C-alpha cells in the first residue's frame, strides 16, 4: 500500500483527513505523509484506500473563519491538476478544496468495511 | 460569588481544546452551562473552566491562521481597536496579530493555568 494516496485517521482527534503512505512501519502499522504536511504511524483498520472521498459519502466541510458542517459529496471535479469536491446541503451545492473536506469519526467508520485495509 | 455571567476560556469536552465563551447557567455540583463564542453551548466542570478575559500576557496559546494552518505562541500583547480584541503572538522572535476567534488552548495549554485561573 506503499505510496497510495489515503483517507486516515490523525489519532489525537478522531478525524480522518487526506494523505499519502509513505511507509510499512510493521506491526499492521503505516507512515503517512498528510496533505498539511503533519506525519504519523496509522493502524491499517484507521486508514480508508479511497482518492478521491466516494460520490455519496457524508462529510464535513471546512468554511472561512473555522466554521465547518455536515455535507454530502455529489461531485469531483479537477482544475489545474488540483481536486475540488461538490458538497451538497439544504439542496444546494458548494465547492470545497480537498484541503476543505475531512470526514468525523462517525463518517469515516461508515467507509471502513468497503474502504478500510486492517 | 457566582461566576454565571462572566467571559472565560473553557474545554470543549470532544477534543480538549480551551475556547473563550461566557458561563450562562450554574448547573449545580460544580458543572456550569457554556455558550462559547462561535455559537457552541454544553455543560462544562467548573475545573475545566479558566476564568480569564483576556487571555494573560506570557500564555502559550494556539494561533490560528487562514487556510486552517495553526501553530504555537506566546501572548506577548494586548490591542482593542475599533471595540474589539487583537493578540499580539511571539513565535521564533517574531510577532504577529489574531482576533479573539483566532487564539486557543490546546489541552496541555489550558492545564498550566488550571491551578492559577481555575474554578474548581
Ligand atoms: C467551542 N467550539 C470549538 C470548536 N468546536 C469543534 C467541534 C467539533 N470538532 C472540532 C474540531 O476540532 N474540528 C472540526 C473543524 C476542523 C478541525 C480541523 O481538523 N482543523 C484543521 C487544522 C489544520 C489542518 C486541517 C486539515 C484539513 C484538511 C486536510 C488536512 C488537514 C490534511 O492533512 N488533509 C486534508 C484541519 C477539527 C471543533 C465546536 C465548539
Ligand atoms: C493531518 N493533520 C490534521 C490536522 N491536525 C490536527 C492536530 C491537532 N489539533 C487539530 C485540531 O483539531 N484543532 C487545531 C486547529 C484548530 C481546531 C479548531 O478548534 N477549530 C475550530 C473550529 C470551529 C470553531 C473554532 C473556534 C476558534 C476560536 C474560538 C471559538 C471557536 C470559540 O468558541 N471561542 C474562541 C475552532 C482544532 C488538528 C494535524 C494533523
Amino acid at each position: 500500500f506503499v505510496g497510495l494516496r489515503v483517507v486516515a485517521k490523525w489519532s489525537s482527534n478522531g478525524y480522518f483527513y487526506s494523505g499519502k503512505i509513505t511507509r510499512d512501519v510493521g506491526a499492521g502499522k503505516y507512515k503517512l505523509l498528510f496533505d498539511d504536511g503533519y506525519e504519523c504511524d496509522v493502524l491499517g483498520k484507521d486508514i480508508l484506500l479511497c482518492d478521491p472521498i466516494p460520490l455519496d459519502t457524508e462529510v464535513t466541510a471546512l468554511s472561512e473563519d473555522e466554521y465547518f458542517s455536515a455535507g454530502v459529496v455529489k461531485g469531483h471535479r479537477k482544475e489545474s491538476g488540483e481536486l475540488y469536491y461538490s458538497i451538497e446541503k439544504e439542496g444546494q451545492r458548494k465547492w470545497y478544496k480537498r484541503m476543505a473536506v475531512i470526514l468525523s469519526l462517525e463518517q469515516g467508520n461508515r467507509l471502513r468495511e468497503q474502504y478500510g485495509l486492517g
